[PDB]
């Protein structure tokens, strides 16, 4: 019983904090969360609006707003990441998730 999550990133070039970084060189004005904050979590920055994607899991999210904690965010709604579980670990992700 059990098909297994896929060890492969999404995007494995966005594999670097540094390389995600780079990615908000033109993160908007108007957007309200720090790409530091973002990048950390391992999201880059797509089109020219506000939406991200994590490298690993590929969760895309927009519509970021002033405390908005990307790390969170991508426990909200990506808890099989495995980036996101190796960074935070499986209880902060189940800490989210029963939120
Ligand atoms: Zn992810």
């Amino acid at each position: 019983a059990g098909a297994t999550l896929s060890r492969g990133p999404a995007f494995p070039g966005m594999g670097s904090e540094e390389l995600r970084l780079a990615s908000f060189y033109d993160w908007p004005l108007t957007a309200e969360v720090p790409p530091e904050l973002l990048a950390a979590a391992g999201f880059f920055h797509t089109g020219h609006q506000d939406k991200v994607r994590c490298f690993f899991c590929y969760g895309g999210l927009q519509s970021w707003k002033r405390g908005d904690d990307p790390w969170t965010e991508h426990a909200k709604w990506f808890p099989s990441c495995q980036f996101l579980l190796r960074s935070k670990g499986r209880d902060f992700v189940h800490s989210v998730q029963e939120t």
